[PDB]
């Protein structure tokens, strides 16, 4: 069955080098009891990882054939990328262990057949060379043949285990010079002793052993897609762990009972009565032990690593059994690691490794990953000591396992996704303790490599927390990000005080985001990572086809706006005219705390050639903005496209107009600019005004250059400027005094935005003032980047729309990019 | 200014070990190794000081306290962790310095005639007495600290100057001990390391570290200066510099006077003749007897207070020792409990809220005092200062590494509240310092470092989710606020295409406090799959609208936070209900987080209600349909086996099925047992059965049963029909029964009247909408939630009264009933 397929592949993954190659040395180095405790602790850590993989696998939705795919969809890329990289590296380097064990077994065979190879130590590497160069071909070719031969090759392992357990119980005379005795309880008593260690310790042998009981993840998740892969696989993996554990415990007990720790291949040593001091622990026979305290026995349990091969019955078959085991485990590792690495490369988490996504094979099967794994595997083959290779393999596998356990616990604690484990056996604390014990056992063994590994993990944490990925949650798992944003906004709704932070938000009413790009850039400069600005577009069109064009325009403008990286959300509405859409955006747009409070408008430079009722619409838009207590911002900027950023604070307004330049300075674009504040005041009072204004300026900490308090206000500008203003308002001046009263009343009633004569004499001083400030701006702030000035206003209906726009024309007439502002009454800080 | 922080750092750093253990350190590690230890500890301290200066510069000019400075700069997590670790570290540092005082006193008593007990017990008793006297003084001692600090620094500098003068002054009587006049050969001999008693370089570094610690108290103890932003760095770092200089200005100097092995007796004096002199001692006059064989009385290895012996007129250096010990004791003992009280105040850790209260002449945490004094007096149990030091060294290293890594995390993550505003600061350098601190901790007392790592990991795990989800505790909203901002871009920047349909509903109920049952029920299936926007329209004068508008917003936000709903209360002002609903449905939401369906609690008791209200209510349905929203209504009874009856009768895009599926995936409705009713005429049952089965398999409902009814579209019982006719009787326009003129001017009098022609036209529709009521009554008498496809009609074709009466008849007297209709776009989208 499919569960039988997962179980057979997990049997194949777990049963590698240490089924027979090294387990003799472990059982002889510490003892039967200590070895069994090693098996138990390795089973504990492996089963904690199995529970974590069950928890991630049993998520509601199932997709993807890769292990990295499942770990990345189930939990965010923050841990997913690190787990993928670490496990890919570990699985790539496990090939080294498996093939070097293969080569050592071949060497053991060839020592008896061939008298001596030219370079025995390097013979392991020269054999590993042919093994890897043929294993790459086996991995890239005949995948279906390998899948069909899975069962055939694992039958070899089952036959080998049966062979050895058949051999161990029965006594035999064929292996008489060597250490072969059958289940003698004296052997158990004399081998249970922990005090067998030679240059190695308990945790060292645990570290060397650990590769045997690891690899469950590759069996579970490399397949990814099969019959019922979401729920039924984890039960197969837990049963896999149980079966492998029982096999290892039983085989360890049998080996410890059978073989003596030190056996010399000699016919002698058979003493009729050696009850005196019983130099041999098996004092009854003593066939094979003598003078091995001085000259150690060659064929002993701890001395001979492959004693189980020769001492078991029908020894030719067992060698082929290990051969199949190691080649199978190596090929599984060599096919599993590169695909994980390619999945990680396809994810844009690590652009430095982006070049590895090649897919040279027609049916995927990446080749560059194979080449990289080839290189690293051979480089690790360059070590001929398996007892030395094992600590690194255990190091990286333990790193990956601890990272998996901690990531699963993190998902359980911080519930951002739909992280609902369907396996009741999972518990967050159990996985946490598993991760802690994994980290501790990591520290204990080969501490320097452990510290290097923690440094690497912390470096990946740095790299991910800075460069955030955009592949997986961007496609088919945007729900994770949606829940992220929703939970963060709900958290935001928790805050209860608003007085501390004014925190400007800019609802920008540009016609379209692509239109007036300079305006968008400028407004984004002083509102970026300090507040959200919303590009509001009041769409015009028929009702029937409204929503479709809404959607298409929203998509197009959002793509354009993210291309020219902005922090803006395109919010379109439908309304009969601009004012209604503005009302919609002002009163309803925004959620909880992220609600716009300042209304940004581009100056209507084409008001002269446009219908005034739309300009009247514009001024009514200003007045509606003031009613809801918004801060009005107007930008006039020459669309046809380094010293200072001048400020012209005149009226108290609010704290917003002095706040705008500050945020401009910190963006590194206006960093090399100096704020030259201008504030009006009395001629007798500049010094007092200078100190009084410097107090507030220091409070705003905008590091003012100076405060050129001036008294040129309330002055007739000149003959020509008033002439120009008269020319500006001439097409709309209403000559009631010159014309008949009846016709003047008719013109007023049919059309109300005329500038009545009384309006001119009522507001003559205001017009003089506005022209005065215009000419002062021309004289002083001509060579400045971004002028800031308090926005002139008037009571609703007290001033006609035409004259109000005339004032805004006069003030911002010939200046560089200017930024008129009038905030609300409340102070910003 | 300078005197505010430079003096405090001078008097803090130069604690007890400079005056006793530094000479022993030079004994264990050679002059080169001693200087290497000095520079390494100085690098740690300088990196910590630079990080502290960056913290001070960031955020704002002034803060309530160092705890609050760190809290503003980063937030609750790192600030609370640093505060707790540093408070514990100062609590045990009090123990260190008082043990130093105790050992000096007991050594003096050894010099003195009488002895009370053996050495370890004398330390215990005298240290306890001094700790309780320090209790008496320290509880109220802020008035004289400003005057006392300068005098104590003067005394300490007098002691240091006395040592310097005594270094160049030899004397023949004291020459048997390690007392010589700046001889070069002894300096050469002392250059080489001599590590004895199984003491090693990093172990000596471990003991030494607390001597070069205490800079953080420069800003922690008090600000209150003319320029707190500028005064804190320029002092503290400066202090560190001279500290190291004085340390090295002592270190090599020590090696210039004192021999590594000496004995007091003058008898063992070599005769001036050609002798072997393996040791440099008999170079001058003194053979000794190779004191490595037998433990000698003095010689920088057995007389710790050797610096007291060298300086002429040793009472002054002894008094300097007293001054340094007491000064560092007061500094740390005032620093720690204030931090602990601040941690209680910020409410990051609810388990310790009982310790916030304080009282006295000025409110101070006497509880925090008593607990720190108790635990410190517990730590006095170990009377060996060499044993004491490594634990405090580990805590200081943990605190400094945590501070440096906190600065790095603020700088790297582009923290919204972070701004370096410092001339010479590099986040990479802070990382390097913190990392080296981590390895150094792991090197010394590996189990203790493991314990600290476990504690900090547990605190991090506690403060990641358990605290913030309920209440993070920080008073600076910005560090949260701005964060959410970018996440919204993360939601808007992702191209969702069309495969991102989720239930995002706004519940158009004016008063959230009223009708909480509907809010809880809709939040039940909107808890973790979408946003709930309890929109609220307000009608009133524009003059006072805004103020009361915000008042209502705040009050109802408090109410929704008091209960457990994940809902944003976004209210608007409008002329009437329809305009406000239009405002919400057109502009509410930002990015892709926009409402998609319009929950409307049924207008129960509409009988007494005016007809204009009902007209606007039905026009809300029509507007929602026009603007491509899903309409869901609910008739929960306001008084507020197990099965949820889903009557999928009209293909609405799967919403009618999706909603109960969301209900099931929750704790409350785990026992759901959905029963799916379908409508179909007489035909093969298998067609409908398998079609509905595969449709449910698509959306993963996992039906308990699928059942089909053929009794729809049949004539209902006569009593029910006449009951409905009497229901619609007050609004019925019997135009046929009455005269034509009356009906006419009544119709142009009120457009909502229902002509009998409407009843004739939709007689079969009313028959369906009442027969379905009878069927759901007899079949589904008991049911948790009855989710039913919502009837629809042409806009304006039927008078709103008749449409609303249809909706009322379909839910006449029922358990929780939930009518649903959606846009035909959620085709297996979820
Ligand atoms: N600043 S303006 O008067 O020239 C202006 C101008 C426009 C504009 O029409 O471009 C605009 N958008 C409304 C719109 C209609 C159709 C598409 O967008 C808003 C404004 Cl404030
Ligand atoms: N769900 S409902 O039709 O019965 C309804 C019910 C209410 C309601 O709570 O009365 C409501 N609030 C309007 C309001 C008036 C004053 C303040 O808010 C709106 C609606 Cl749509």
């Amino acid at each position: 069955g499919w569960i039988k397929g997962v179980l057979v592949r997990c049997m194949l993954n777990i049963w590698g080098v240490m089924l027979f190659i090294r387990l003799s040395w472990i059982v002889g180095q510490a003892g039967i009891g200590l070895s069994v405790l090693v098996i138990m602790m390795a089973t504990v850590v492996t089963t904690i990882t199995g529970l974590s993989t069950s928890a991630i696998a049993t998520n509601g939705f199932v997709r993807g054939g890769g292990a990295y795919y499942l770990i990345s969809r189930s939990l965010g890329p923050e841990f997913g990328g690190a787990i993928g990289l670490i496990f890919a590296f570990a699985n790539a380097v496990a090939v080294a262990m498996y093939v070097v064990g293969f080569a050592e077994t071949v060497v053991e065979l060839l020592k008896e057949h061939s008298i001596l190879m030219i370079d025995e130590i390097n013979d392991i590497r020269i054999i590993g060379a042919i093994t890897v160069v043929i294993l790459l071909g086996i991995s890239v070719a005949g995948m279906e043949w390998e899948a069909k031969a899975q069962i055939v090759l694992l039958v070899i392992l089952l036959l080998a285990i049966g062979d050895f357990v058949i051999g161990t119980f029965i006594p035999l005379e064929s292996k008489k010079p060597k250490g072969f005795f059958g289940y003698k309880s004296e052997i158990f008593n004399e081998n249970f002793g922990p005090d067998f260690r030679e240059e190695e310790t308990f945790f060292s042998v645990f570290a060397i052993f650990f590769p045997a009981a690891t690899g469950i993840l590759a069996g579970a998740n490399i397949s990814g897609d099969l019959a019922d892969p979401q729920s039924a696989i984890p039960k197969g993996t837990l049963l896999a762990i149980l079966i492998t554990t029982l096999v290892y415990v039983g085989i360890a007990v049998s080996v410890g009972s059978c073989v003596v720790r030190d056996a010399t291949g000699n016919v002698n040593d058979t003493i009729v009565t050696e009850l005196t001091n019983c130099t041999s622990a098996a004092c009854k026979l003593n066939f094979d032990f003598s003078s091995c305290e001085s000259s150690p026995c060659s064929y002993g349990l701890m001395n001979n690593f492959q004693v189980m091969s020769m001492v078991s019955g029908f020894t030719p078959l067992i060698s082929a059994g290990i051969f199949s085991a190691t080649l199978s485990s190596a090929l599984a590792s060599l096919v599993s690691a590169p695909k994980i690495f390619q999945a990680l490369c396809k994810d844009n988490i690590y652009p430095a490794f982006q070049m590895f996504a090649k897919g040279y094979g027609k049916n995927n099967e990446p080749l560059r990953g194979y080449i990289l794994t080839f290189l690293i595997a051979l480089g690790f083959i360059l070590i001929a000591e398996l007892n030395v290779i094992a600590p690194i393999i255990s190091n990286f596998f333990l790193a990956s396992y601890a990272l998996i356990n901690f990531s699963v616990f993190h998902a359980s604690l911080a519930k951002s996704p739909g992280w609902r484990p369907a396996f009741k056996y999972y518990n967050m604390w159990i996985s946490l303790l598993g991760a802690i014990l994994c980290c501790i056992v990591m520290f204990v063994i080969n501490w320097w490599a452990a510290l290097l590994t923690y440094v690497i993990v912390l470096g990946l944490y740095i790299y991910v927390t800075y460069k955030k990925p955009d592949v997986n949650w961007g496609s088919s798992t945007q729900a994770l990000t949606y829940l992220n944003a929703l939970q963060h906004s709900i958290r935001l709704s928790g805050v209860e005080d608003h007085v501390k932070n004014f925190r400007p938000q800019c609802l920008v009413m540009t016609g379209a985001p692509n239109s007036r790009p300079a305006l968008l850039h400028l407004v984004h400069d002083f509102t970026k990572n300090v507040g959200l600005m919303i590009c509001g577009h009041v769409h015009m069109g028929p009702r029937r086809q409204a929503m479709k064009e809404m959607s298409i325009d929203q998509a197009k403008y959002q793509r354009w706006l993210i291309k020219n990286k902005m922090k803006a959300f395109y919010a379109p509405v439908h309304a009969d005219d601009l004012r209604e859409g503005a009302q919609y955006l002002m009163q309803a747009a925004g959620l909880g705390r992220m609600k716009p409070n300042t209304l940004v408008l581009g100056f209507k430079k084409d008001w002269l050639q446009a219908d005034m009722r739309d300009v009247d619409m514009y001024i009514n838009l200003f007045h509606d903005a003031f009613d809801i207590q918004y801060g009005v911002v107007v930008i006039r900027l020459k669309e046809g496209l380094k010293n200072t950023i001048d400020v012209w604070w005149l009226f108290d307004d609010g704290g917003l107009t002095l706040l705008i330049p500050y945020l401009l300075t910190t963006k590194k674009k206006w960093k090399d600019c100096k704020i030259r504040v201008f504030i009006g005041g009395k001629i007798n009072r500049i010094d007092h005004d200078r100190r009084a204004m410097a107090t507030l300026l220091s409070k705003f900490r905008i590091d003012f250059s100076d405060i050129m308090v001036l008294g040129d206000i309330n002055t007739k500008p000149k003959k020509e400027n008033i002439i120009a203003f008269e020319e500006i308002i001439e097409p709309y001046r209403l000559h009631e005094d010159d014309k008949e009263q009846d016709i003047a009343d008719k013109m007023k009633e049919d059309e109300p935005w005329r500038i009545t004569d009384n309006e001119l004499e009522l507001y003559k001083t205001k017009t003089y003032r506005q022209i005065r400030l215009n000419e002062l701006l021309k004289e002083h702030s001509s060579t400045a980047n971004i002028i800031v000035m308090s926005l002139p206003v008037a009571r609703k209906g007290a001033v006609s729309s035409a004259l109000y726009m005339a004032w805004l024309e006069a003030l911002s007439k010939d200046l560089p990019p200017i930024l008129l502002v009038r905030g609300n009454h409340q102070s910003v800080l």
